[PDB]
């Protein structure tokens, strides 16, 4: 399923993003002078299951979770440098049941253990001066599709 | 290369769309009550190498070519019905040197012999009440990529 | 990297199967009346890092590990029924660092925590009356490749 | 549909190779010192619809056709040099109705107008000292599949 997720907006998923699901986010551009860019996977009740806060200025990517009216929990962070590949940077998220796998253009995958046991009903995209395009292309799969030889 | 082509706008290709090139156009939606939707492959001098006029009302898809300040030539047309597959309809265009191959979601390919011997420098998208989303996702290849087993 | 793995034989990998690596095994046939079929991921020292024993007669698929001249460890099982799709069944294995993910044609993935900390140097295929063809096609990737829309 | 085509043998297709069909042939090896290697697309009546003679020693690849007990027609040639990419060279053939498109690893496609109007029922592979592995992996599609971003 293809979705066009606009900045400071979100997309309501046709089906719940759950175990086996794969979300491939791709941007048509890379704005070098962009600021903090955020992607959230939200449950039907608007809980933030997965929070991805890309911070060029602070040189880190922060992962966290939070209930709608709750506080953020401990942060899991990695360095921002050498993760995205211009001019079409991407972000791939896979639900492995007990944890999410997050892959950028470079480096090894990032694994984030699930904190809120609910499936995602929507994906949000927030930024004042986005690092990526608006919208970003989002292809969501119910399971990993057949792979090309290369 | 990924591009986001907005309605009544166009995208300047990073490289010329020429023999072997493949353009995969995908829409995040299908507007059943949409009107005539148009896609043009333009040369650097703005000649319309390939004109694709999808007409739901007239129930036909018309293919043609025209120089910037010239007149349209003879039309090559096929029935509109049962070509697109909602909710993510697509259009694939391949440059085979002496002709273009155009493929929709259903039916056999359409072959259109080249009339203006120039390479395409941009792709335009025009519609008053588009049948597709805005923008549409466009992945352009310099050659056919490796194919998945399915 | 493409390999042709023959029954009761193995293939030596050009590169070590390590974190991020993906192996897509595909069969050109499905012999419904075949017997127990095994696939092993071996280390350079010939330790069996991942043993996949497909037993149609016992209606089960067994996962385990063992040192070259050591004993099998505790078994991890899953039903055999409705996992493979004829006439071209497949098995996909992905190294996630701390565990392997194994996916068949249907159902959820199976996750197997690593027990021997070494990378795989070869993949073996054993059977007297295999459920699959000989050889089976094996495409091995250093990392997940770009994914098609479907 | 996946097939394993062994040298000096052939595979009978489950479906007729016809317009829109695509056959991706891939080798698990490249024997630079091999000799002339041939691939034929045959009709049910065993007419050779498309003959591809790869001759490294003559530095040429020859295309032709001929009836089961008939004579070769006029040859269509292209240089052999820099067409294949080791260690996993490939050959892709697409049926465009009025002609076949043949693509190797490098260079532009070769187009061959159909001379015998029948669909292919089998694909043959012949060689005394093949440039490729035995068997070669062959994935046959009824139509072009969705394409990955790259
Ligand atoms: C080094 C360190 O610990 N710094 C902390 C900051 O990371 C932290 O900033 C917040 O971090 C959370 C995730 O841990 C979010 O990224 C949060 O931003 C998001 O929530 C905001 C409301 O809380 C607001 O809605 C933003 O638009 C949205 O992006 C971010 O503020 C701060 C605050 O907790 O503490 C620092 O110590
Ligand atoms: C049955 C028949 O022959 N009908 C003819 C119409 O198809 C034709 O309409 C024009 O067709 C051309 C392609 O053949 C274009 O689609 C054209 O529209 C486009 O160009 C316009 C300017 O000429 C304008 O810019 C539109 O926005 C753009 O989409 C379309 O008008 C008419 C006119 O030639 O004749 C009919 O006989
Ligand atoms: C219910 C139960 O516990 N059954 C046990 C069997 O599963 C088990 O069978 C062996 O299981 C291991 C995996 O745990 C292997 O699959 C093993 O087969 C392989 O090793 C054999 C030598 O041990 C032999 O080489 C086979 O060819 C090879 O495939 C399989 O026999 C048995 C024995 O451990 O115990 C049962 O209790
Ligand atoms: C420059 C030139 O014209 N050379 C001609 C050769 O190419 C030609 O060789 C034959 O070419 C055809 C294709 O046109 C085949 O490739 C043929 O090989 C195949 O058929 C053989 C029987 O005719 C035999 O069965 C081979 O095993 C099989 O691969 C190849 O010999 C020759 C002969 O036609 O004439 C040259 O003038």
């Amino acid at each position: 399923m293809l979705y066009h997720l606009f900045v400071n907006n979100q997309v309501k998923l046709q089906n719940d993003f759950k175990p086996e699901s794969v979300a491939a986010i791709r941007s048509s551009a890379f704005n070098s002078k962009g600021g903090t860019t955020v992607f959230n996977f939200l449950s039907a009740g608007e809980n933030i299951l997965l929070h991805i806060s890309i911070r060029p200025g602070e040189n880190v990517i922060v992962f966290n979770s939070r209930l709608k009216n709750g506080a953020w929990g401990p942060e899991e962070r990695i360095p921002y440098a050498e993760k995205f590949r211009p001019p079409n940077p991407s972000i791939t998220v896979i639900d492995h049941g007990d944890r999410f796998q997050i892959r950028f253009d470079y480096g090894t995958s990032i694994y984030y253990n699930k904190r809120i046991k609910e499936n995602a009903a929507a994906i949000a995209y927030n930024a004042e001066n986005s690092l990526f395009s608006s919208p970003v292309t989002v292809d969501v799969h119910g399971l990993l599709p057949p792979l090309p030889p290369a």
